[PDB]
């Protein structure tokens, strides 16, 4: 079921903190990524090629660990800058199209992500790209005054998400919480990365709406995404 016997792991390497990620072996043959500390009842549910797939909890340890989908290029953003220079736009707006897919699966099946950013984004074989882990600058204004959470507070992290990737991992209002809130609050939005097409940047913009309303939801995005 949802529970994997402890002798079933190999701890070979910490690989990372989010706390403590290791690499390890899944009987002994398979590489697993083992994220040491019935919702996860609900997350193993959450099965979907652009989501990393938690494979099961180890209970009969302490403290108790996930054991997920291992993404050998690790996260998009360190990735993003490690490469900067080699990315084709094409290759960046499939990046941006792998998260949507992913983000629509969540959203239909009612499930905010709370925090998308290129950090929790992950890469695997062939330049995958997979959402992971289902922060004032990636948050839409009722959530950072309000902590109004929505499918669409997601779709405002998205396009923020979509300038990472275009912007090949910079970061975003490279000033303080405060300034952030105040910036957004007033209307200002993220200038045009370089790579990204005026058909781009207004998807960005429109994932960036000061209402909720009127940002469209993945389902939207995916379809424009795809149409390009
Ligand atoms: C859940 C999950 C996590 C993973 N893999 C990796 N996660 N993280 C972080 C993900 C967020 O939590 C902390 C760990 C890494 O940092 C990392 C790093 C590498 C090695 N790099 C990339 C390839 N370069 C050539 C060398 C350096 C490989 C895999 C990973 N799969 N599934």
């Amino acid at each position: 079921g949802s529970v994997i016997d402890p002798s079933e792991l190999t701890f070979v390497q910490e690989i990372g903190s989010g706390g403590l990620v290791h690499l390890g072996y899944w009987l002994n043959k398979d590489k697993v990524a083992i994220k040491t500390i019935e919702e996860a009842e609900v997350m193993m549910k959450l099965s979907h090629p652009k989501l990393v797939q938690l494979y099961g909890v180890c209970l009969e340890q302490a403290p108790i660990c996930l054991v997920f989908e291992f993404m050998e290029h690790g996260c998009l953003s360190d990735y993003l800058r490690t490469q900067r220079g080699l990315f084709a736009a094409e290759t960046l707006l499939g990046m941006c199209l792998d998260v949507c897919e992913g983000m629509a699966y969540l959203e239909e099946a009612s499930v905010i992500h709370r925090d998308l950013a290129a950090r929790n984004c992950l890469v695997g074989e062939n330049q995958v790209i997979k959402v992971s882990d289902f922060p004032v600058k990636w948050a839409s204004p009722e959530v950072f005054s309000f902590s109004r959470y929505s499918s669409k507070s997601d779709v405002w992290s998205f396009g923020v998400l979509m300038w990472e990737v275009f912007s090949e991992g910079k970061i975003p209002y490279e000033r303080s919480n405060s300034e952030v809130v105040e910036d957004i609050s007033t209307g200002f939005r993220l200038y045009k990365p370089r790579l990204a097409s005026t058909h781009v940047y207004q998807i960005m913009n429109h994932c960036w709406k000061e209402r909720p309303e009127d940002r469209p939801a993945f389902s939207r995005l995916l379809r424009q995404l795809a149409a390009i």
